[PDB]
Parts: structure tokens; C-alpha cells; sequence
């Protein structure tokens, strides 16, 4: 209402009550004019490799992105969550846009001037029928910034469709976003909508205190037998004789078991110590990849697998983990001290190590003159009796992904981590309404190319309720907790420096508490 | 006008011979309707709940689902060695993937399963 | 002869499904180091993995 | 000999597509020909000249 | 319109693969005097114009 | 300057055609191209590549 | 009303129901 | 039949195994699969079936 009344108030806090926590984040955003109000066909460059070809469209619209956990949880909030809860999941969200300001920019005479345009509008619509290509869930920049005092730029919306090389095909779709209905907002108007999450499984924010190969009573023998010797000493040599034993603690690898470890898709191993790696360019040639319509894509991060085995923390899968950048890290070819490499070590209780074989299978039929032969299994699809953990989530990491619209999707938990949703939180798209500049006094049928330079700013609030599954642990000894480091330092972790720059010093997962298998 | 096909069935075989578990079925051991000129036969059937057949094609590919205008905040290993003097030395380097290296982007999904066929030309 | 038969085309599902005559992808087969280069292998049979999506075969008149 | 009737009800999921540009449709060929596709010939023989799938419309992933 | 003959001269008969068949081609079973009705193809129900109407306008059917 | 909206309701007479063989439909072309028909180019210019009439379906006299 | 309130919203779409279609265009 | 087997120690080297956190475990019995094909009842999978002891059987190398 009017011009002198704010359309909303600042809400940032977390409310912990019972099995629920509610997070609220308010930020200040700025929206420019994109593409000078045009839709543009875009494509890969002429010299691009086949694996890098694309075709699509850039739009004049922007969109809002709060699909990272930091956007909602403070570092102290994240600690409170991960130290006390076995699981959590999102329930509902609220979204608000308010305190909208449109401003005119006159760059005349090399001097910039900025004035309020109290009459201009912004257009906002939710894609609640999921009729546009969903580009959230691709881990793009442009989120609400983790620190509440920071002002962020709204990212530009674009999408890809079917390409053959740099060219489109008959099935390529083009979308005009102005062909949707949208709200027009003038200074003093606000925008709200609500969303309910579908029923989704809790994220498992624990590690297992048991391993899948150690589930039996070590004090008692099995009543089942296994083949323990295939020959026996006969005089001066051996002869073929099959012999059988019941497995106890002494031969614990040989016990009959009910379950199998999860599936595998083997990754190459790289060392954080530089001298242990081969002196060669293998970042692509040695990469784990999939092949789709004659194209190779890197499998990154791929299926959830343990980063390393015991005492090998310096090793990680080539493209098998999420890697976050440190504050101020650049885009291209940075050193390893500039990035933060997550560790999925916790899931090695049930999941194969990413850089090892799944196991060994028999390849032949032995006999008197043929010895038994085995082969390493480097790729293992799911088997009946397999169990596994999903990838962990991080404070820096994504929250949800849209499950692709397909006939079949096995265990549709997104591989970068988080909650797979058939109807995710809808895309919220926004743009400044074009305001034409001074027209000619003689009619012209050509479209207007001359506009008044404008941008918008405002406040955005996002409120998410999360359902908690509290830890109820009967173990006697104390557990592992996330804690801040104990010593003195120049800067405090998760703080601003003397220049006002907020930084996140390390990745924080969720799995600190333990449970039995 | 069409001819009604003859009914037959197979059971367990060992070579051309049956086994102990082979089953034989007399169909006249079922109750049936007997119809004379002027009699008719009807029955109804309800299908179970089944998923719709997808009578569309996709206008997007699974490896092209991101916003081409924005970079990822995640990093991938982009170089494993670097020129050192007259040769190279092992040095791990990392990049954020954009549109220029779109094959290297972190993704959430995998293509469906495979069981490879031999290729023949028309 | 081939002119006597009609061969269907499942080309539409290549957006999500592997091409029938190609490998699914490549996996690492060894542990590299200073004196060992990284080696990969083609995957010619791939069982279902968590995170896979696919289309079913089309129907015809 | 006799007559047989079969009656099937099918549930439809209608296309609700927001793309701007027109789509691919199945259409009969445009030119003249000796016989019409999906017709009898001069001898009374019905023929089906090609396979027809279902996937002409498009959707996003 | 259908026509139904007498099959097997009213007998059930044991049938099997021929003696010289490969192992991959062995079978054992029974042929019956009965016939059966088969409408498990789409053409049996949809006309070509009907099939066009279906596939141009619908994202799914069942 | 301002915004203008125009909303028109149209009454339809649906095709109810008993012919056996499939009909002519308007369809987008099948092949690859630099630009898509009825789209913007790399410079943002929308174009209409051809005229489209209404008469694709058929009826008897 | 006033100066800070938009007098309308953007409507573009087509609604197909029965024997009717409704088109809306905003420019 | 003892004479059809290789004279060697393959009970572990030739065994079907899985690999978890740098450890090898025997896959026993593993996924459900047929013990043998037709007329091969004397053959069985190395660790692919349940093996029970007769009354009074001992623990080790019977």
C-alpha cells in the first residue's frame, strides 16, 4: 500500500520446538535488466568438442535460488541439528518478496545518477505446474548468501533443449515466459506463496557403529558349513579332497551372511600428496564416465561410495566427492589448497570404497586340468540383499533435486545429495517490466529497441519448517560431536575478518552420531 | 474374417522328455458354458491400476539440465599435472564447471541400464 | 529381405537411455601412482544403480 | 462361426504443453500415390504401410 | 467374424521338439482341441485415424 | 506507456471424423536446423517462417 | 489507486475446456 | 565326486567375494541361483548353497 509504508519486516531466526525446527532467512537482492529485455538463442561455440555441444535459450528473467543449506541454517544452527538428531526432512516453506524499489539510471555525460521510479513494476510468477525446464538442482551459483548481511544479485534464467551439434532439432522446445500469468508489483506491493513438501524419507544424519561384515555373535559358532579345504596331503603330494568347517570368530571372513554391500561404479584414486600421483594428464582419459547419445559425461559425484578405506584419508575418488571452494577461490585451475574436499568415509560400513573393486567372481569351470579363475568386479548393479547409505548432505551443499519425469527411476535419491522430489519447490522467476524511452512522433511498426535503464531491489524471506528425528541412543560411552576448535586463532571459524568478509572454513556433514546396523 | 488359433502350452522339459514336475492340463476339467445357435456369451473385466504409457518424447537430455548462463559452485579435478621447466610435474588443479566445460558438471542422475547389442546397418 | 520387414526406431529415448549398441560408460580398473598410469574399461553391461532414470519401450499400433 | 465384440475403455492423460513453437505431429504424407496408406488396394487387400509409435509430443525432463 | 475348426480331431496330444534339434531348441508340451481368442494388439481396437487422434493429443493412456 | 490485455473466448466445433486412414496434420519439420521455426534467433528477433492456414482436416461434401 | 499500486497483473495463456478456448494476451 | 576337482588349494583364492573397507568377505550363500543345470546334480556352487552338518559332525575340516 502507498509509497511510504514498508510491505514487510525482517525475519531471521530459528525456532526449535519439539520434533520441529523452523528457519527464517531474510536477504536483500538486486535485479538488473537481462539481455536488454530479449530472449536469445544460445549455443556452444563452433570449435567445441562433441561432448560440449549445447543449444538453448537465455531469457530476460531472473530466478530465486535458496537450494543450499547455508541459506537456512546458521553454523550454530547446523551444529545444533547434527549433534542431536538422527534425521531431518523438510515439511513446508513460505516465500515472501517485499519492499520493492525500482530505480532509473541515467549515465549521461559520463555521470551516473539514480532516481526512484515509483510507477514501474516487476513481474513475478511461480512455475507451480512445472511447465518450464527446472534448472534448480544443478548446483548453480546465485543462492541467497549464507551470511545475512550480504546483498546478492539475482541470477539470470536460461535453459537447454535438444541439440545436434550446435543446432536444434525438430523436438527442440522454446518457451516464452511472458506467456504465463504473473503478478505485477509496484513499490508497496508484496508477493507471497506457500509450498508443502511431499512425504520424503528422513536424511540419515548418523554413521553406523557396525559394519555389514561384522554382525554376528563372536562367541558362538555357526551351524552352517563352508568349503575350507579343497585338497589334503596324500603321501608325498596332495590329492583332491573337499573338506568343510563351521565358521567361528577365528575364520570370521568365511561366515554365511544375509546381506550384500551396495552397488559400485569404480572411480580412480588420487592422492592429496602431490608426489603419489602419476605425472601425466589423466583428468579426462582416466575419468569415470557415462555415454549418452554419442556423448561422454563425467560421472560426478556418481553413486554413493566410501572415499577411502582405513588409514587412507589422503586418497579420494577422482570425481567421486563434492568439492567446495574456499572463500575467494577462482573459477579455473586452482590449487588443492584453494578447495575443500569432502570425505564420505562414514559409509564404508555398508558401501564399497569408491576406488576399489566390488569383489571377485568366478570366470571359468575348474576341473582336473583347469585351475579356478576369478575376476575383479569394477561395476556392480544392484542385487537382491544389497543395503547402502545415501550420500551425506552439507551446510554448503544442495537440499533438494527434481526427480526426472520418466517411466522408471530406481531409488530416486539425488546423487549430489539431498531430497529427491517429484514436485520440488517451484521456480520463482522475476524480471523488470520494460519501460520504453521517448518514442518518435511518426508511427513506426518496428519493435522498440530503446528503453529507460532500470533495476530493482528488495527484500526476500524464506521460511522452512523441518521435521526432526531425535537421537535416542543407549550406548554407554560418549559419542562424537561436532565442535569448534579449542585453541586461539587470528580469526574465528565462521566469522568475518577485519575487512568484513565472511568465510566458511570447512565443510560440515551431518553424520556424527552413531547407530547400530 | 479370421480363424481362431489353436491353444497349446509348454511345461518343463529335459531334452525332448518331460520331468517329474511337468504338468498336464485337461481343459474339460474346468466348467464351461455350452452355447447353441441363439445363445450368446459375455463377460467383463477390470484392469488393475497401471501406470500410464508415456506417449511423449523428452525435449531435454539428462546431460543437459543445468542453467547454461551460471557457473557451478562445485569443483572438479581439471588438471593432474602442470608444466615445470622443461617437463611436467604432478599437480592437482580444480575448476568450477560452466558452459565451456559442460561435460564436467556435477549432476544428480544417471542414464538407465544397459545390455549391449551388436550394431547392424540397413 | 529387409525390404519385406519394418524396423521400428526407438531413437526418442536417447535423452535418458543408453544407445543399444554402445557402452554404458567407462570405469577405473586400477590404482594409479608414480609408476602406474590410470586405466579404464568400457562397461558393456550395467545393472540398475541408485539415481538411474529411464523410459520404457514405446508401443505401436 | 460367429461374431465377437471387444470393448475397451481407455483413460487419457491430455497434453498440456506451454512451449511457444509448434510441435511434431503424426501426419499422412502429402503427395499423390497409387494407393492410400492404410487402405485396401484394387484387389481388396488391407495393408499397414509403416509402424506408428506414440511419441510425437514433447515434455521437459 | 470368426471361424472355429475342430482341432486335433478332438484329442489332447503330447508334443515335443524333433530328435535332431539343438539343446537350445528342445521343448515338451501339449496341444489341445481348444481354440482361444486374442485381441492383445492395438490395431485390434484402434483405427489408424483413431491412433493418430490418440498420439497427437495425449501425453499418456492406459 | 502501459500494459494492455485482450481476452477472447472462442467457440469450437470439434472434428468428428469417421474415415479409416489417418489424416493430414500440421507438424513442425523433422530435421535439425540453425534456428527453430517460430523462435527468436541469437539476436533476439522473433520471426514467423511460413503462413499457417486452418484447413488440414477433411470432410465429405 | 494511489501511485505505488499496480492497476493490474500480466495475463498471457490459453485455456482449453470443452467446446471453448480462451486466449489472453498482455503486451 | 572327488576326482573331478582340481588338485590345489582354491577354497579362498577361487572364492566369490566382496570387498568392504579394504576387507574381503566370502559371499555365502549369496544371491539365489540354481545349484546346477540338468543332469549335473553332482555339481554345486563353491559357496552358493547352505550346507548343514549331520548329527555329530565336528567343527573343522570334515
Amino acid at each position: 500500500d502507498g509509497v511510504g509504508n514498508s510491505s514487510g519486516n525482517w525475519h531471521c531466526d530459528s525456532t526449535w520446538m519439539g520434533d520441529r525446527v523452523i528457519t527464517t532467512s531474510t536477504r536483500t537482492w538486486a535485479l538488473p535488466t537481462y539481455n536488454n529485455h530479449l530472449y536469445k538463442q544460445i549455443s556452444s561455440q563452433s570449435g567445441a568438442s562433441n561432448d560440449n555441444h549445447y543449444f538453448g535459450y537465455s531469457t530476460p528473467w531472473g530466478y530465486f535460488d535458496f537450494n543450499r543449506f547455508h541459506c537456512h541454517f546458521s553454523p550454530r544452527d547446523w551444529q545444533r541439528l547434527i549433534n542431536n538428531n538422527w534425521g531431518f526432512r523438510p515439511k513446508r516453506l513460505n516465500f515472501k518478496l517485499f519492499n520493492i524499489q525500482v530505480k532509473e539510471v541515467t549515465q549521461n555525460d559520463g555521470t551516473t545518477t539514480i532516481a526512484n521510479n515509483l510507477t514501474s513494476t516487476v513481474q513475478v510468477f511461480t512455475d507451480s505446474e512445472y511447465q518450464l525446464p527446472y534448472v534448480l538442482g544443478s548446483a548453480h551459483q546465485g543462492c541467497l548468501p549464507p551470511f545475512p548481511a550480504d546483498v546478492f544479485m539475482v541470477p539470470q534464467y536460461g535453459y537447454l533443449t535438444l541439440n545436434n551439434g550446435s543446432q536444434a532439432v525438430g523436438r527442440s522446445s522454446f518457451y516464452c515466459l511472458e506467456y504465463f500469468p504473473s503478478q505485477m508489483l509496484r513499490t508497496g506491493n508484496n508477493f507471497t506463496f506457500s509450498y508443502t513438501f511431499e512425504d520424503v524419507p528422513f536424511h540419515s544424519s548418523y554413521a553406523h557403529s557396525q559394519s555389514l561384515d561384522r554382525l554376528m555373535n563372536p562367541l558362538i559358532d555357526q551351524y552352517l558349513y563352508y568349503l575350507s579345504r579343497t585338497n589334503t596331503p596324500s603321501g608325498t603330494t596332495t590329492q583332491s579332497r573337499l573338506q568343510f568347517s563351521q565358521a567361528g570368530a577365528s575364520d570370521i571372513r568365511d561366515q554365511s551372511r544375509n546381506w550384500l554391500p551396495g552397488p559400485c561404479y569404480r572411480q580412480q584414486r588420487v592422492s592429496k600428496t602431490s608426489a603419489d600421483n602419476n605425472n601425466s594428464e589423466y583428468s579426462w582419459t582416466g575419468a569415470t564416465k557415462y555415454h549418452l547419445n554419442g556423448r561422454d559425461s563425467l560421472v560426478n559425484p556418481g553413486p554413493a561410495m566410501a572415499s577411502h578405506k582405513d588409514d587412507e584419508e589422503k586418497f579420494f575418488p577422482q570425481s567421486g566427492v563434492l568439492i567446495f571452494g574456499k572463500q575467494g577461490s577462482e573459477k579455473t585451475n586452482v590449487d588443492i589448497e584453494k578447495v575443500m574436499i569432502t570425505d564420505e568415509e562414514e559409509i564404508r560400513t555398508t558401501n564399497p570404497v569408491a576406488t576399489e573393486q566390488y569383489g571377485s567372481v568366478s570366470t571359468n569351470l575348474q576341473r582336473g586340468n583347469r585351475q579356478a579363475a576369478t575376476a575383479d568386479v569394477n561395476t556392480q548393479g544392484v542385487l537382491p540383499g544389497m543395503v547402502w547409505q545415501d550420500r551425506d548432505v552439507y551446510l554448503q551443499g544442495p537440499i533438494w533435486a527434481k526427480i526426472p519425469h520418466t517411466d522408471g527411476h530406481f531409488h530416486p535419491s539425488p546423487l549430489m545429495g539431498g531430497f529427491g522430489l517429484k514436485h520440488p519447490p517451484p521456480q520463482i522467476l522475476i524480471k523488470n517490466t520494460p519501460v520504453p524511452a521517448n518514442p518518435s512522433t511518426t508511427f513506426s511498426a518496428a519493435k522498440f529497441a530503446s528503453f529507460i535503464t532500470q533495476y530493482s531491489t528488495g527484500q526476500v524471506s524464506v521460511e522452512i519448517e523441518w521435521e526432526l528425528q531425535k537421537e535416542n541412543s543407549k550406548r554407554w560411552n560418549p559419542e562424537i560431536q561436532y565442535t569448534s576448535n579449542y585453541n586461539k586463532s587470528v580469526n574465528v571459524d565462521f566469522t568475518v575478518d577485519t575487512n568484513g568478509v565472511y568465510s566458511e572454513p570447512r565443510p560440515i556433514g551431518t553424520r556424527y552420531l552413531t547407530r547400530n546396523l
